[PDB]
DNA sequence: CGCATT
DNA sequence: AACGGCTAATGCG
């Protein structure tokens, strides 16, 4: 299978170089002749000549045309002819190319900007991370050295381990009496050891937790001033550092950097981003942290190195264990884009959808628009109406139905031919028109992007049907994967679409999906409002909650089910509405902000969860949702808060329950302290701060759909007027 | 203007 | 390597 590619340049022509892994055997591929090329629009055939002789400089190297060629492709589904311009060497294209454009006879210029390795992967119709071949993976991390005034890597590197299925391993220059831990007399021997381990092991890829801005960089600058080669890569050569915007990524040739952050930190949604809170909250497991001035201390005292050796194995351990759960995901979504692991690991949901389209463009011929100049950029960033919020209704219901529509924005693409090529395309017999923007897309035929995404919901058939058959586990979790890649990317093409920076931008498709998911959403409220008796208690972009004040769980089922065979017989195409869930009692306090409970008794809360907030708040605010969510008991809730508020004003609330989190501080306020200073015989918290800016705001968003104000939930101080 | 829901 | 800065709008604190 293919790993990666990338490019060298030998007598000033660029090499593409193929990492493949086959049989379980590592090999490189060499292709000299793939010619770097960009598209040019002219207005005069006869000025192809003049054109030919444009000449820029690179550094004191003359950048020239090689040859021109005329070609036919399509442009936004019009046909079109273009002259495909060849080059030496990619780095010419940058160098040439504003040149170019601004020659008289050329109107514009396409597909100038596609990284060369990149344009080889599409262009030759070749798939990374496609195969069942098996890779080797190996984790590793450092522990350092760190006193506050000083440089970056200044301080040497006391420990590196690494971990994989054979266990976890730490090499340190000083003695530590534990049955995993490696010593070497100088760091110079530790770094050269680690060396050696990764060229043994000859891992596929390496794995770790923020090695793109300091582990790999912390090496190299040691092994600088040590004078030790860092040959980590399969081909002799060193990682290569480069720089991502604001940060920085590092590669290392042959094999795969596998760093977990920044895949982590879009994946799943934490307070903090830490290696410890990251197991605890995927496997539910603790992680005890050792901070640089812990290991700065242990290390000149000599006394505590085994929980410093510890922390270190725990590192490469869990950072293996982490690996393990999110690198399978990542190389399905490499197949599916299309595009290097090393890439799509690093890469935004935008720039994930852009490289999906730019190798469909080229399997159908199809030139690419160009990304957005200042100018256009600055035009852009006029936004449009979203979707459809309705101000829920007060008060506790009983029995609710939630329906919602099957994928509504991708449904509305695919129905309603939404894409910028049938967008008001003049000529058509037939036309779907948008409500409220007026957009007309012309339906006479499939469009570029509702066809890609028709391809995707067939696929994804096709994955799950195949995960039915498959006895072998272990691609059923990958087909799961796949499919569930499919849904997401399918799902992305909407905000693509009003994506400002986005090569296949366009507003008027985005707003037309929008409005069009309004449209279904209003229709089918007022529907079932006045045909069937149902009241819609609250509704966002594509679903909403409804019930009959009247009637029992089994007629509201019943009629809900009705209602459901009514609608889909009149939606068109692919919208459909579904049958969501049945919830036993629900509360909706406001936009965004409600709460249900079903038969079995799990609530489910939205909006209410809620930065550094005290354990009484905490503890109050779930009685709350209890009492009204399980017992049905409004009052009930209200004399909860009136009984901690009473309490806290008594300072009968133990200060355990006080205790702020917000590195961690837990803090105190008192009538500002950390937790282990306070003392409740010497000191007094602020019991007015704990009941007004603790418990009350936590609370009374809740209890103010039942119509409660806030001095509804205060202590009844009975002044004896 | 942050953070959450869609 | 010379592309990437993180898809959208609505709406509560």
């Amino acid at each position: 299978m293919i790993l990666d590619t990338d490019y060298i340049t030998e007598d000033g022509k660029p090499v593409i170089r193929i990492f493949k892994k086959e049989n379980g055997e590592f090999k490189i591929d060499y292709d000299r002749n793939f010619e770097p090329y960009i598209y040019a629009l002219l207005k005069d055939d006869s000025a192809i000549e003049d054109v030919k002789k444009i000449t820029a400089e690179r550094h004191g190297t003359t950048v020239r045309v090689v040859r021109a060629e005329k070609v036919k492709k399509k442009f936004l589904g019009r046909p079109i002819e273009v002259w495909k311009l060849y080059f030496t060497h990619p780095q010419d294209q940058p160098a040439i190319r504003d040149k170019i454009k601004e020659h008289p006879a050329v109107v514009d210029i396409y597909e100038y900007d596609i990284p060369f390795a990149k344009r080889y992967l599409i262009d030759k119709g070749l798939i990374p991370m496609e195969g069942d071949e098996e890779l080797k993976m190996l984790a590793f991390a450092i522990a350092t050295l760190y006193h506050e005034g000083e440089e970056f890597a200044e301080g040497p590197i006391l420990m590196i381990s690494y971990a994989d299925e054979e266990g976890a391993r730490v090499i340190t220059w000083k003695n530590i009496d534990l049955p995993y831990v490696d010593v070497v007399s100088t760091e110079k021997e530790m770094i050269k050891r680690f060396l050696k381990v990764v060229k043994e092991k000859d891992p596929d890829v390496l794995i770790t937790y923020n090695g793109d801005n300091f582990d790999f960089a912390y090496l190299k600058k040691r092994s600088e001033k040590l004078g030790v080669k860092f040959i980590l890569g399969r081909e002799g050569s060193e990682p290569k550092i480069q720089r991502m915007g604001d940060r920085f990524a590092v590669e290392v040739k042959g094999r795969i950097h596998f760093d977990l952050y920044p895949v982590i930190r879009r994946t799943i949604n934490l307070p903090t981003y830490t290696l410890e809170a990251v197991y605890e909250a995927i496997f539910g497991q603790p992680k005890e942290k050792v901070y640089a001035e812990e290991i700065a201390q242990a290390w000149e005292t000599g006394e505590g190195l085994e929980r410093v050796a510890r922390y270190s194995m725990e590192d490469a351990k869990v950072t293996y264990e982490l690996g393990k759960e999110f690198f399978p995901m990542e190389a399905q979504l490499s197949r599916l884009v299309g595009q290097s692991l090393w890439d799509v690991s690093r890469s935004s949901t935008g720039n994930l959808v852009e490289w999906f389209l730019l190798r469909k463009a080229y399997e159908r011929n199809e030139l690419a628009p160009n990304k957005p100049d200042e100018r256009e950029l600055a035009r852009r960033r006029e936004s449009y109406a979203g979707g459809y919020v309705k101000e829920p209704e007060r008060g506790l219901w009983e029995n609710i139905v939630y329906l919602d529509f099957r994928s509504l924005y991708p449904s509305i693409i695919i129905t309603h031919n939404v894409s910028p090529d049938t967008l008001n395309r003049e000529g058509c017999e037939e036309y779907d028109v948008a409500p409220q923007v007026g957009h007309k897309f012309c339906k006479d035929f499939p469009g570029f992007i509702p066809s890609l995404l028709g391809d995707l919901l067939e696929e994804r058939q096709k994955v799950k049907k195949k995960m039915k058959a498959t006895i072998d586990p272990i691609e059923k979790k990958l087909l799961d994967y796949r499919q569930r890649l499919i849904k997401i990317l399918a799902n992305s093409f909407y905000g693509y679409y009003g994506y400002a920076k986005a090569r296949w931008y366009c507003k008027e498709c985005a707003e037309s999906v929008t409005a069009w998911g309004r449209q279904y959403i209003e229709t089918t409220i007022r529907e079932i409002e006045e045909k069937f008796g149902f009241k819609v208690l609250y509704a966002d972009t594509d679903g909403f909650f409804a019930t009959i004040p009247g009637a029992d769980a089994e007629t509201v089922k019943k009629k809900a089910k009705e209602f459901l065979d009514y609608i889909n017989a009149k939606l068109p195409g692919l919208l459909e509405l579904e049958y969501e869930g049945f919830y036993k009692r629900g509360f909706f306090a406001t936009k965004k902000k409600y709460a249900v409970i079903d038969e079995e008794d799990k609530i489910t809360t939205r909006g209410l969860k809620m930065r550094d907030w005290s354990e009484i708040a905490k503890e109050t605010q779930a009685r709350v949702l209890e009492a009204i969510l399980k017992h049905g008991d409004v009052e009930e809730a209200v004399r909860i808060v009136k009984e901690v508020t009473e309490k806290l004003s008594k300072y009968e609330v133990p200060p355990e329950q006080l205790v702020i989190y917000q590195t961690v501080i837990s803090y105190i306020v008192p009538k500002a302290i950390p937790f282990d200073e306070f003392d409740p015989a010497k000191h007094k918290y602020d019991a007015g701060y704990y009941i007004e800016n603790q418990v009350l705001p936590a609370v009374e968003r809740i209890l103010r759909a039942f119509g409660y104000r806030k001095e509804d939930l205060r202590y009844q101080k009975t002044r004896q007027v």
